[PDB]
């Protein structure tokens, strides 16, 4: 008797604003298995003045990707996810216009000045359930419109970068929910395109997709790329939302990022979109099953590394255990800078900029490294403990735990600090998060998991939970 072959599986593709992967998830004994099995850099571009997505590369490391995938297993779909905002120009031959441009871009640096002339900002905030920002697709759209109008023009579709990806495989058009809700275009009620900011800023409905939920199978991979006709399926497109996917469901769990998109949330039933949640800083973003993805943003474990990079420049690199160390030891009770109000500027000396700060606002003193590093951690800690402050009050609930999702192997210590501060247990091992969220989706879609129901107890039994708790000092 001759022995034969391979396992059926499912392909994820996160694509993130620094970087990308590739896993493959299937089950194998009633569990969930997942292997990592591409990972690469996404380096924007400059491109006539703009700062832009390298797209012919990204597409290139989806197709080495899918060929990886298929070389070791039987690929049943594939799914994809990333960053929100940004999007791409399809010209009326379906060709793309013009690279998609960075949502870092200074086109929208003064847009809100703009904006503020033409609708209350609170307005649209009622109709969107966005908190207000230059890089949302719709201030894009304006700004890129207004730029070169006669451009525009050519325009046919716009796809969020999701959704791009999809198309260049497919050649079909959808938005899918989670994505959309990044626009400042889709309403979080009727969780469709509103019609009525689409009048106000005279854009033809007809250049959006149509929306499609979670779980839909958009089409097959085209025949001429030579990967056979694997089903592309929209996930929950927006990577934060596929993170949350993997997120307990369980009454008084809260969820917490400090990288890449920092932020804490909730999910909730419906929006809030109150004057409160308005003025209060908060996001109605929409996840699977519709869920709402309350939010807060935060600035992230980002200024830390800056400060780092900064005293490279001095001659004196500290690892995080040096960090560590250095602002576990140093116990005195320093200023509380308030991070979400600071500007500091693009190629700045953080080092400067931060010495210069504390001294207009606070005090004077030769600081020393291990207290910079120290005021600055403890002070993006209280903006985390002021954020749930808020998302309790506004929600009228309190809560109990706090899963991390996304960027920041960095962050064990800043996690630690999280429930220092806050009080609540802390947990973590939830790294694979958004791929775990994506692979789900396609597994439930293609039948190999029965829904939600299953898909809960397979993640769990997958993830390794770690916990913190509050210590004294």
């Amino acid at each position: 008797l001759v022995p034969r072959g391979s396992h059926e599986a499912v392909l994820a593709i996160d694509l993130g604003a620094t970087s990308g992967r590739a896993i493959v998830g299937y089950l194998s004994e009633n569990k969930l298995v997942m292997e990592e099995i591409n990972r690469f850099s996404n380096l924007p571009i400059r491109v006539k003045g703009h700062l832009s997505w390298d797209i012919d590369f990204l597409l290139a490391k989806i197709l080495e990707s899918i060929r990886l995938a298929n070389t070791s297993y039987k690929i049943l779909s594939i799914g994809i996810d990333t960053w929100g905002v940004d999007f791409g120009l399809i010209d009326n031959e379906g060709k793309l216009l013009l690279q998609p441009v960075h949502y870092r871009d200074e086109r929208t640096k003064g847009v809100l000045k703009e904006i503020s002339e033409m609708t209350e900002l609170e307005k649209l905030y009622s109709e969107t359930g966005n908190q207000i920002m230059e890089i949302n697709t719709l201030f894009q759209l304006f700004k890129a419109r207004q730029e070169s109008p006669d451009s525009f023009y050519k325009t046919n579709k716009i796809l969020l970068m999701p959704d791009l990806f999809n198309y260049l495989l497919t050649g079909k058009f959808a938005t899918e929910k989670s994505i959309a809700s990044t626009t400042q275009l889709f309403d979080p009620r009727s969780q469709n395109w509103n019609q009525n900011i689409l009048k106000l800023f005279e854009l033809d409905s007809s250049l959006l997709p149509e929306i499609v939920s979670e779980g839909n199978v958009l089409g097959r991979i085209k025949e001429e790329y030579g990967l056979g006709d694997i089903p592309v399926v929209n996930v929950c497109s927006h990577d934060t939302a596929s993170a949350i996917v993997s997120v307990p469901k369980t009454e008084g769990s809260l969820f917490i990022s400090s990288g890449t998109w920092s932020l804490v949330g909730v999910e909730l039933t419906s929006p809030i979109l109150t004057t409160e949640s308005f003025s209060y800083g908060f996001t109605n973003e929409v996840g699977k099953d519709g869920v709402i993805t309350f939010l807060k943003n935060c600035t992230g474990l980002w200024i830390i590394e800056e400060l780092r990079r900064s005293f490279e420049r001095r001659g004196k690199a500290y690892s995080f255990d040096d960090i560590r160390t250095m602002v576990e030891k140093e116990k005195e009770n320093l200023p509380l800078i308030d991070t979400e109000s600071t500007e500091f500027a693009t190629e700045s000396d953080m080092h400067k900029t931060l010495t210069e700060y504390l001294a207009y606002h606070h005090e004077t003193r030769e600081w020393t490294d291990g207290q910079l590093f120290k005021i600055v951690y403890e002070s993006l800690a209280e903006t985390y403990r002021k954020a749930i402050e808020l998302l309790e009050e506004l929600t009228h609930k309190v809560y109990k735990r706090i899963y991390v999702i996304g960027g920041g192997a960095r962050a064990s210590y800043f996690n630690q600090m999280i429930a220092d501060r806050t009080g609540k247990e802390v947990l973590t091992g939830l790294t694979e998060a958004t791929a775990v969220g994506n692979i789900v989706v396609q597994l439930i879609a293609m039948g190999q998991l029965k829904g939600m129901e299953e898909a809960h107890h397979v993640i769990e039994e997958f993830l390794q939970l770690e916990s913190y708790y509050s210590q004294k000092n």
